[PDB]
């Protein structure tokens, strides 16, 4: 059940009943009841919505549309009405086609957290929802589960993936405090080692987590709540043409019917100049503007498409050539989303390839992300493999040791060293270490047997193509750029001075990101782009959100008005290029609609009749939608 076919069956009436009587042979209960069919289909929904108006509301252009087609049915030129019911209602459906919002994210955000949660009573554990948790409960999020509630550890040590609120996927490992009473009263004091947060999914080890925020009041319930209080976005020429009918239907309606109907100062039968002053008002429905404006946008959102990027609708297709900023989140976004092996630096005697070969031969038997990066990125600077290591054994949330050539080999964290029992750590290798932290790159230290061989660093490393299209987006007129990303702030700054970008900001929350997009928006229009759940909110509080169209979240997508569906970058120079003679197109495309009619109108009211009404409104709807149909000619120009 579909209402786009009383359109259509409006215009096989209108087309195929003008040429049965005219040019043809049809009878007229056969070749004309198709004109009456086309009165039928296409007045009779307009009709309804003008019902449902007209009960509580002022007015509607429907009235005028459907009052012109009806003017000229009980009087002469049939055609002049059966075409303006069906162009007018083609130009809803239009509209209709232009209005498609699913908007709804909810059903995928609901399934970030789980509905209930194990809670610590003395020696019993007992099973209660989420929104029945009290601060100061305890509750036990064991393997592999959804944290149910913000808090800190107490208990347990385990390898969370806080990826929908700090959008890194990359596990983070988490201790318990050393004192829970003090940590409760000291929140500002909780490390990273510790705080937890409900929506992130736990690893191996089953965690007790003291629970510090309500269900509501948890920083993913917060982005929850953010998104779904979303403004939806107007476009500025639809509401421009709202205001235009609050005030040309009824002032229209009102000058050119009763001061035109029977007139005492021209002559005029009493009956005669009844049609005189709907001549004046039936042209008057200006049909070429409820035309105008839906076509452009369609034309529009269907370049996009073959394009490679999906939009949502007009009024981010219009909002994207107004920008003044634009912000990025990094992972996913402006890198490619893993790391890959950046950094290596001998140490003593040790050569490169040694420092490699040892890497490689543990990190083939261990499990964490970073070892399968290892093992690709040295095979593709040696071109091989060494032997795989013997005795793989993990030092928990440090590191790993193994065996390699009868000698004992330990690769890890800066604290692994620390921690046993071989040689310790030279001063000149620590500092070398702490710089290459500093740059952003996550660091391995390697030693085998008495030798430290040295160190090793891997990094998410940006798009090829990211400089590029932040240079070519600077050269369009967007001065205002920014990083903002939930990463620490040394990937933050070592990526965007990669890429070019001037201010960047690691270390965020979601609300940070909202805080930043609205600091920006306040002095122009700014798109977020990004790809995961905590850029949700700051997409959903920003003048048009962009979500990369591949590796994205479900949730970004559904909630994002752009989606670069070949999820590359290059989409955005292109984008916002066509958006902007997107506007170009409507705007010739109003005043002409408009015009026309403030020119024929007047005109209309010194001598003219219904019957060249099709003619100029023809005449003007139908080269506004050509002037449309140039918008699916545009140019790449890589
Ligand atoms: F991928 Al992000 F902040 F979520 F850089
Ligand atoms: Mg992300």
């Amino acid at each position: 059940r579909a209402e786009v076919i009383f359109a259509v069956l409006c215009g096989i009436c209108l087309l195929l009943g003008w040429l049965g009587p005219k040019y043809g042979i049809m009878s007229e209960q056969f070749g004309f009841g198709l004109l009456l069919a086309a009165y039928f289909f296409g007045g009779y929904f307009t009709l309804r919505e003008a019902v449902e108006k007209i009960s509580k509301g002022q007015f509607q252009i429907d009235f005028l549309m459907l009052v012109a087609a009806s003017g000229a049915a009980i009087l002469g030129e049939w055609a002049e009405g059966a075409f303006l019911l069906f162009l007018f209602s083609v130009g809803h459906a239009l509209e209709n086609y232009a209005m498609g919002r699913a908007r709804n994210a909810v059903a995928a955000l609901a399934g970030l957290t789980p509905d209930e949660a194990l809670v610590r009573r003395g020696d019993k554990t007992e099973t209660v929802l989420i929104e029945n948790l009290l601060v100061g409960d305890i509750v036990v999020v064991r393997s592999n589960e959804r944290l149910p509630a913000d808090g800190f550890v107490v208990k347990g040590s385990s390898a969370v993936n806080q990826a929908p609120i700090t959008g890194e996927s990359a596990p983070v490992d988490k201790l318990p405090v050393d004192d829970p009473e003090f940590a409760a009263a000291n929140l500002d004091k909780l490390t990273p080692q510790t705080r937890v947060f409900a929506g992130s999914i736990n690893g191996s080890g089953s965690l007790d987590v003291q629970v510090t925020k309500l269900s509501g009041e948890s920083t993913l319930a917060r982005v929850v709540t953010l998104v779904a209080e979303a403004q939806t976005r107007q476009s500025p020429t639809q509401n421009f043409t709202k205001k235009f009918e609050k005030i040309f239907v009824p002032c229209v309606i009102a000058l050119a019917f009763v001061t035109s109907f029977s007139f005492l100062i021209l002559d005029e039968t009493a009956a005669q100049s009844f049609y005189r002053a709907m001549a004046v008002l039936v042209a008057a429905s200006p049909c070429a503007l409820a035309i105008a404006t839906p076509s452009a946008v369609l034309s529009g959102v269907a370049r996009a498409a073959r394009g490679g990027v999906l939009i949502k609708g007009g009024a981010p297709l219009e909002a994207m050539g107004h920008l003044d900023a634009i912000a990025f989140d990094k992972t996913g976004t402006l890198t490619i989303g893993e790391p890959h092996l950046v950094e290596i630096t001998p140490y003593g005697d040790a050569t490169e390839t040694e420092l490699l070969q040892v890497s490689a031969a543990v990190e083939m038997l261990s499990d964490h992300p970073l070892a399968q990066a290892v093992v690709r990125d040295v095979k593709d600077r040696l071109g091989d493999l060494p032997s795989e290591a013997s005795d793989f054994a993990n030092i928990i949330g440090q590191g790993v040791s193994a065996k390699v050539d009868s000698k004992v080999v330990h690769i890890g964290k800066t604290a692994l060293f620390e921690s046993v029992a071989g040689l310790p750590l030279p001063d000149d290798l620590r500092g070398t270490v702490e710089a290459m932290s500093q740059n952003g790159r996550t660091t391995m230290i390697v030693r085998s047997g008495d030798r430290y061989l040295g160190a090793i660093g891997l990094m998410d490393t940006p798009r090829e193509d990211a400089r590029s299209v932040i240079a070519a987006l600077r050269d369009l007129g967007l001065k205002r750029m920014m990083m903002i990303s939930g990463d620490n702030q040394n990937v933050a700054n070592a990526v965007a001075k990669e890429v070019g970008l001037d201010t960047a900001f690691g270390d965020l929350m979601p609300e940070d990101k909202v805080t930043k997009i609205a600091a920006l928006k306040a002095d122009g229009g700014v798109a977020m782009v990004g790809d995961g759940v905590n850029d949700a909110p700051a997409m959903a509080n920003a003048t048009v959100g962009i979500a990369m169209g591949a590796a994205g979240s479900d949730v970004a997508l559904e909630t994002a008005d752009i989606a670069l569906m070949a999820d590359d970058l290059q989409t955005l120079p292109f984008a916002v290029g066509l958006s902007r003679k997107t506007s170009r197109i409507i705007r010739l495309n109003l005043w002409f609609s408009l015009g026309v009619v403030a020119l024929l109108i007047p005109a209309t009211l010194f001598g003219l009749g219904i019957g060249p009404a099709v003619l100029v409104h023809e005449g003007s709807t139908l080269v506004v939608v050509a002037n449309a149909l140039r918008l699916l000619a545009f140019k790449d120009n890589r």
